[PDB]
């Protein structure tokens, strides 16, 4: 399983432009396709993001001391952040997400 925590902000067009809320960034998949969905802790209907030939690019920031911020551009744009991530969880969703990016 590959899941993780902390604020979430989304710029893309099923979303527009939301504010910084706390939530996870999990991985899903169905026959070698894979997807990305994000929950909130406030609850709603998660969104789902296509990954498999849909990733541009996976930056990782430092975000205070012992975590990163991960920041995901999808091809169609849409630009997914997560804060605070303890920088060992990042760094295995940042190595999978490379992985994804490179069809394997």
């Amino acid at each position: 399983s590959l899941k993780i925590h902390g604020p979430i902000r989304i710029r893309s067009m099923q979303t527009g432009i939301t504010k910084w809320k706390e939530g996870s960034f999990e991985i899903v998949e169905k026959e070698n396709k894979v997807s990305l969905v994000v929950h909130y802790n406030t609850g709603g209907i998660p969104r789902i993001f296509q990954l498999s030939h849909n990733i541009k690019n996976v930056v990782l920031r430092p975000s205070g001391a012992k975590q990163s911020r991960l920041m995901l551009t999808l091809q169609d744009n849409s630009f997914l952040s997560i804060d605070k991530v303890p920088s060992k969880d990042a760094e295995e969703m940042r190595l999978f997400l490379d992985a994804v990016h490179q069809n394997r």
